[PDB]
């Protein structure tokens, strides 16, 4: 029941962890 | 019962884990 | 039950971890 | 039970870690 | 139990770590 919930709007990707990166341009 | 729910809109994918990266452009 | 919950609106992604970076522009 | 909860509205991303940076503009 | 919880509204994020910086303009 809503154990994991990710809600995003008009946002960049979410990087959770190590050695994670994202370039936005 | 909505155990896991992902909502995205105008956004890149969500990277959950290690050694995960994505280039946006 | 709401073990992990990430809700963001009109914001950049949240980078949690080491050696994680994001360029926004 | 609400082990990790991040809720933000109209804000910049929050970078938690070492060697993490983000430019907003 | 609410080990990690951050909530901000209409404000810049807070960078916690070493060699972390954020330019907002």
């Amino acid at each position: 029941d809503d154990l994991i919930k990710y809600t995003i709007f008009n946002s960049s990707g979410i990087q959770i962890g190590n050695h994670n990166y994202m370039d936005v341009g």
